[PDB]
């Protein structure tokens, strides 16, 4: 069901560590954050 690029105690997280800061994602290896936040990485 799930296994690269989803970790977790079941699976509901794209790692957003690598990549960036904050924020959230649907999708394996990516990017979402809102307006505020500069860059890719979405940081402060």
């Amino acid at each position: 069901r799930c296994q690269y690029g989803w970790q977790g105690l079941y699976c509901d997280k794209c790692i957003p560590h690598p990549g960036c800061v904050h924020g959230i994602c649907n999708e394996p290896w990516q990017c979402l954050c809102e307006t505020n936040w500069g860059g890719q990485l979405c940081d402060k």
